[PDB]
């Protein structure tokens, strides 16, 4: 599924993301827009074998299983293909588990480099929430 951009938000908010770990709504929106463009069927390959999945493109090395990462972990305790539901309550749960991890949300490297620092709030203007 593809995504409305206060779509996204709204369903961020419900499962409890906003203001999680003290990143603002926007934060995630923004993250969610440059990882995977609000497409929860989005997939992309690493250099080192492993792959990330849905709208948060969650990695694979780490976080779930996909039965072709070599020597990786499955912290979620999830094969990676539920993130690529039209719901998005996996996705969400799993970046709670990360963002918690220590590094915040600078474990996805789109948010630092692309969010971070930025008007994230401007991600979620005009949005009923
Ligand atoms: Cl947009
Ligand atoms: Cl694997
Ligand atoms: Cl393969
Ligand atoms: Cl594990
Ligand atoms: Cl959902
Ligand atoms: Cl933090
Ligand atoms: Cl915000
Ligand atoms: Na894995």
């Amino acid at each position: 599924k593809v995504f409305g951009r206060c779509e996204l938000a709204a369903a961020m908010k419900r499962h409890g993301l906003d203001n999680y770990r003290g990143y603002s709504l926007g934060n995630w929106v923004c993250a969610a827009k440059f990882e995977s463009n609000f497409n929860t069927q989005a997939t992309n390959r690493n250099t080192d074998g492993s792959t990330d999945y849905g709208i948060l493109q969650i990695n694979s090395r780490w976080w779930c299983n996909d039965g072709r990462t070599p020597g990786s972990r499955n912290l979620c305790n999830i094969p990676c293909s539920a993130l690529l539901s039209s719901d998005i309550t996996a996705s969400v749960n799993c970046a709670k588990k990360i963002v918690s991890d220590g590094n915040g949300m600078n474990a996805w490297v789109a948010w630092r480099n692309r969010c971070k620092g930025t008007d994230v709030q401007a991600w979620i203007r005009g949005c009923r929430l």
